[PDB]
């Protein structure tokens, strides 16, 4: 039985199937993510270096669920028109659980065939894993700003960028108070 359960299991009829998908997709798409020992563990998860592989998968499914809470409030249909352009001069549309866009997402190998695919919760969550797998492994940390540049998941998601706002403060608090982390 698990030590940590993601927040979508409380909010959504299919939440247990989302968890099952994420645990399997982490083996295929997150192997680099799951090998990092992050430089900001003292902030996010003080006991990170003691966690088993199974415990690290539980941790990352929980953190992804906290990001979903603040990006979409668990609404796979959500779309939002941004204030900046794509490469063709049309405003970017952010979509689905983690508010990913088709041009930026497909540069990570997400393979979205059409805009409808970003509203598929399983494809959306797998793309989030690919984005974390690249930046957390390249930068060696979960988030933060170093020498003027955002690092880790904060490269892509505003909710992971430090500041005096409810999303960031809540994600950090919930992470660091998990029983496995404290």
């Amino acid at each position: 039985s698990r030590e940590v359960i993601p927040l979508w299991e409380d909010k959504v009829a299919d939440g247990k199937a989302w968890s099952t998908h994420v645990y399997s997709a982490l083996d295929k798409l997150g192997p680099n993510l799951l090998d990092v020992i992050p430089a900001d563990r003292s902030l996010f998860c003080p006991k990170y270096s003691s966690l088993s592989y199974a415990q690290r998968k539980q941790y990352w499914a929980f953190v992804l669920s906290s990001m979903v809470r603040f990006e979409s409030n668990f609404k796979t249909a959500m779309s939002y028109t941004e204030d900046f352009n794509d490469s063709n001069g049309n405003r970017v549309i952010s979509r689905g659980l983690l508010q990913i866009s088709i041009e930026s997402g497909n540069a990570y190998g997400c393979g979205f065939k059409s805009t409808k695919d970003l509203h598929d919760p399983l494809q959306n969550l797998s793309c989030g894993i690919r984005i974390l797998d690249r930046w957390v492994s390249r930068d060696g940390r979960i988030a933060g700003k170093v020498d003027g540049a955002w690092k880790g998941g904060a490269r892509y998601w505003s909710v992971l960028r430090a500041g005096d706002k409810t999303s960031y403060k809540s994600i950090v608090s919930w992470s660091q108070n998990l029983s496995i982390c404290k």
